[PDB]
């Protein structure tokens, strides 16, 4: 038992709901929010520029140290870092940028970093301004991932669309 709520059951480990990631985890403080990720760990915009801004930039600034020292990620791979004030940690994790030309084949790639963490709140990799179609992230993820995901999309018409759809 754990204490995500209101979430519709897809699979026998993937879990949905119309929901503000940045506000489910600061209601619920799971041991890992994962974060829609670039290579530079630059959270702009979308889910990273929601989650670094809830966390007053201190995600930015654990980032630019980690990048100073380590390098840019790959796409496709992911790191674990704080999860501050949101969560215990965050899986930063890059999918492809359709908006860059990236190779959509490395979405599964991206969503294989999840079966390392036993349950995950997560948004759909790829989605929203890294321009992949959400409905094929949804099935990829139920598809890759084999650990507890806790899926969470903020639009409305998005995700009745995503349940609707489901097969
Ligand atoms: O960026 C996102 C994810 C997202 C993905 C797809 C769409 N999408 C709409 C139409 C088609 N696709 C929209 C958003 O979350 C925004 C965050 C989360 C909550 C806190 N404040 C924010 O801004």
């Amino acid at each position: 038992v754990n204490s995500f709520s209101g979430y519709l059951k897809l699979t026998d480990n993937v879990y949905i709901k119309n929901a503000d990631i940045v506000e489910e985890a600061k209601k619920v403080k799971p041991t890992v929010v994962v974060n829609a990720a670039n290579v530079y760990l630059k959270h702009g915009g979308g889910v990273a520029g929601a989650l670094n801004k809830a966390t007053n930039n201190a995600m930015q600034v654990e980032s630019d140290d980690y990048i100073a020292t380590n390098g840019p990620l790959k796409v496709g791979g992911s790191c674990v870092l704080s999860g501050h004030n949101l969560a215990k940690h965050c899986l930063h994790v890059v999918g492809p940028n359709v908006n860059k030309g990236e190779d959509i084949q490395l979405l599964k790639s991206a969503y294989e970093n999840f079966n390392q963490h036993e349950v995950l709140l997560a948004p759909l990799l790829s989605a929203g301004i890294f321009g992949a179609d959400p409905i094929h992230s949804l099935r990829v993820c139920v598809d890759t991932v084999r650990t507890n995901v806790y899926l969470a999309v903020f639009d409305k018409n998005l995700y009745d669309k995503l349940v609707s759809s489901f097969l």
